[PDB]
């Protein structure tokens, strides 16, 4: 059972906020990708919590950014069809009836520290791999969520710089490629 409890109290350190207790049961072998019951991750709670340090931490550890939550309990935000990113930050109470339905499943710590608007946060996750380009359940991107700002200008270079790693990665060998070529499919 050791190994089970070193995983959920790594998950209740991350959501206190404890950063020590955090760095010590990552250090004893915690999960550092393991999920509460509630669905998140330490990184996404940490996102939740605005807390950079816990997950530049997280990260160090080996956490994968692009984990997606597992809470999968559905709402109805009126009296179906995914409702819009404006209407889910609505709904969360943030900043600015058919298309009523909400869900947190496949929210990555980006998704939720962009909802935060929280750019240490944001570059992190970033810096360390996460995909802005990854949708979650309701089929939103970070992007998405991001309010007119310094975020927002963060993610857009981001998600330029993604699909160039991506299209760079996937690259086909070719030893000559004449520009003749390019009138040709």
């Amino acid at each position: 059972a050791a190994a089970s409890n070193k995983d959920a109290a790594l998950l209740e350190a991350a959501r206190a906020n404890n950063m020590q207790e955090v760095s010590r049961l990552l250090s004893e072998g915690a999960d550092v990708n393991a999920k509460h019951r509630l669905g998140w991750t330490a990184l996404m709670v940490a996102a939740i919590n605005r807390n950079n340090s816990v997950v530049q931490v997280l990260l160090a550890a080996g956490a994968d950014p692009n984990l997606g939550d597992d809470f999968s309990s559905v709402y109805k935000t009126a009296k179906n069809q995914w409702t819009s990113a404006l209407e889910f930050r609505r709904w969360l109470g943030l900043p600015a009836r058919l298309n009523n339905r909400a869900s947190f499943k496949g929210c990555t710590a980006l998704h939720y520290a962009v909802l935060a608007d929280d750019y240490r946060t944001v570059k992190e996750l970033l810096d360390g791999g996460a995909n802005p380009l990854q949708r979650n359940e309701m089929g939103h991107t970070p992007l998405d969520y991001a309010r007119e700002g310094e975020v927002m200008k963060l993610l857009r270079t981001s998600e330029a710089k993604y699909q160039e790693k991506q299209r760079k990665r996937e690259a086909e060998e070719r030893r000559r490629f004449p520009l003749e070529q390019r009138l040709k499919e």
